[PDB]
């Protein structure tokens, strides 16, 4: 304890140019008349060495009245695989927020931020592949492609195979990326083979009409890796041609990191579509427990997902800079990549094409994929049209066009204008002027 | 929603009797200005449909905060393979993205109940403690009380120190383990430390004249690493590989972690560490889920041991996990014969309090990890093992402790190094033991 644990006296900037040290913040509350140093003495051993040779999880500052303490955990402590060489999350959680969650001298313990040093972070997996594999498979620059319109079929579940494949082959003549819902797998009144058979053709159909090809995310999540990869092999196989127009959805929050990993190291070549499927208490309205989404994120590039449910509502545009650039300020840390592939943002929301330009504008790239509400697709012509309004905002977006002279000579955004009549005056004025008339 | 996933009329009775329907029940409140049966029936559609196979509240009381929700087996997927059914599943549709709402404000899952059907699609138990009690060379119906410890301090003893600390240990306990952390550290390696701590079973074993059990961490992110560890603990404890229990540490690498080694190394005790947990797990979470439910739910995964507590959490848990027919504090669970997950009971036990524990749980049928019921006998450690084995024998056999006490001297010493439990729970000791 105390002179053990606590080394006051430590610059954050030394520690983190050493490059020795992984460095933790919290803010947790020691229990009903605990000593403030003393606890975060008890919670750095706890965490490190129980009962000093850099074994020992130093305190090198405290804010008492802001509850921060900062901790850092020399990278030799954490556990590394025997076979690879490489780095592991079970082992990075298992002392940073492990049963030390559990301890009954603090009322409280959050983790807000990490710190990733070089020797460390270079051991760990990265992204294999990101929406760049998407935009190279959907024609479209790898380097700053764009705007991948998805949904989510509704019902989440209740749809036989061929009702399911024909809500797919529909949705796709508008759009560009449709995902299994959360739950949707090999359920008795919809088997997964009888219904990744039929989508699979839905596919076809779609491209065929269209001319455009078109984007699927399958979930492949189980409780076993022989049965993630059952899955993994069976989708891939089945849309064979377009094998690569498939992405692999794993609910990594449920399913643990074993899932994640499973996916990832076995299908390198496909997207990985991590599903925050329900943090809740831990990633939350400050459950004053765990870690939150800014953490959870960053952990998952780490991990090596393509893409990762982000946020829709310091923000989720901060999430999305961490996960996306080689060099990004957290909330205490500044971390850099070192060439590490980005994991991309899957906004979910409904902005509607009037709303769109809004959030390419104060994000400064529409390189995410949005898989939006059958309302952000409302239209009076429809989800065909609504789902087409949004990828006519990004191209008057991205080339530069003023979105309403767009809109003239681009049909369904143009019609979008008096779907949404309400936010086109506020947004952009006159726009019947320049005719909806 | 509400009318279309709300049905009030069905009878709990009836939904158990079918026996197709998964049925939660749960503590949750709507937030600002909500109904109460309209938040659930939107939580009813958020977890099933949404637009039996929808999911119908059959069971509230807004002043109690409960929602009880009928799922029919038919949501709940299964596998290609195996046709079995999986956690992550149970997990997504009755915790998930359900978990997070507007409009609810925090519902935790309290109980659950798993019909027939359903119930024997999952993996269960492989083994349990008869597998240590076969091994330890006891009886496999009511062998009794298993005495380990966590080697101490977590991290930083080099190969051989910790083989070393092992062995001593080994000569007065049963069981040892792997701390949350303990792996393939760079100052000291998994080969290199699993390889020599192979040997200290192999020579403890040889003069104590008993057989001893190690519980080797193989947690890992990457299934066939986790396999890696597995396949290497095992071949090098050659001859005494059925003496090794594997640790997973399941809430932390999930499900697929727990599964990998429950199904690719059947025949050994997989010990889930919950480390973590706390925070889902939280008795001051009023989200996620309980510990009971968390227990609960490894039983079905398949762990063969499980982290339960010292101290209707645990009396239930406790029962939950070993019987074949528990009550737990809503519905009541039958387990057709899947086999039990033993409680492994951590904390500060003396030889002291052993006796009344045993009186309360009415077996001493669990697996103890002690560190201040051993590392705290005045004498030391392994005097400290050889008191809680002594007054587990003492219990076992109806000699009175202070009787059991007076030819046994680890024993009639625990007074002596816990005289507040000594005092409080035996008065006339002093006296009685002399001296």
């Amino acid at each position: 304890q105390s002179s053990r644990y606590v080394n006051l006296a430590l610059k954050e900037e030394d520690l983190i140019a050493g490059g020795e040290h992984v460095l933790c913040a919290y803010i947790m509350k020691p229990k009903a008349g605990y000593g403030y140093v003393a606890t975060a003495a008890h919670f750095a051993a706890e965490s490190s060495t129980g009962t000093t040779r850099g074994v020992d999880a130093l305190v090198y500052e405290v804010d008492e009245a802001r509850e921060l303490t900062k901790i850092a955990y020399p990278v030799a402590l954490f556990d590394r695989n025997i076979t690879d060489g490489k780095a592991m999350i079970a082992s990075f959680l298992t002392l940073t927020m492990g049963n030390n969650q559990g301890m009954g001298d603090v009322e409280y313990a959050k983790m807000h931020d990490f710190y990733v040093p070089e020797a460390y972070r270079a051991l760990f997996d990265g992204p294999s592949v990101n929406i760049s594999a998407l935009w190279k498979v959907l024609g479209r620059p790898e380097v700053d492609g764009g705007l991948v319109v998805g949904t989510i079929i509704k019902p989440k579940l209740g749809l036989r195979p061929k009702p399911f494949a024909e809500a797919c082959h529909a949705f796709w003549l508008g759009g560009d990326f449709i995902k299994n819902d959360e739950p949707q797998g090999n359920q008795p009144f919809a088997p997964l083979r009888d219904t990744i058979a039929l989508v699979a053709d839905a596919m076809r159909r779609a491209q065929d009409e269209t001319g455009e090809a078109k984007l699927f995310s399958a979930n492949i999540t189980a409780d076993d890796p022989f049965e993630i990869i059952a899955r993994g092999e069976y989708v891939l196989e089945t849309f064979g041609e377009n094998a690569s127009h498939v992405a692999l959805l794993v609910d990594g929050y449920v399913a643990g990191a074993a899932a994640i990993t499973t996916a990832r190291r076995r299908f390198p070549d496909n997207f990985l579509h991590y599903h925050r499927a329900g943090h809740g208490a831990v990633t939350s309205p400050q459950s004053k427990r765990g870690y939150t989404a800014f953490v959870h994120c960053k952990m998952a590039r780490l991990q090596g997902a393509s893409g990762i449910h982000t946020g829709t509502m310091s923000s989720d545009r901060a999430i999305a800079y961490m996960l996306t650039q080689d060099e990004a300020q957290g909330p205490f840390y500044r971390q850099s990549w070192g060439g590490m592939k980005a994991c991309t943002p899957i906004i979910s929301g409904g902005m509607n094409a009037l709303r769109m330009p809004g959030f390419f504008e104060n994000l400064g790239n529409a390189n995410v994929i949005l898989t939006a509400g059958g309302g952000a697709f409302g239209h009076i012509d429809g989800p065909v049209a609504g789902a087409r309004s949004l990828r006519q905002a990004w191209q008057a977006w991205r080339d530069g066009v003023p979105v309403l002279d767009y809109a003239r000579e681009h049909k369904e955004l143009a019609r979008a204008f008096e779907s949404f009549p309400g936010d086109a005056d506020q947004i952009y004025p006159g726009w019947r002027k320049a005719l909806g008339v």
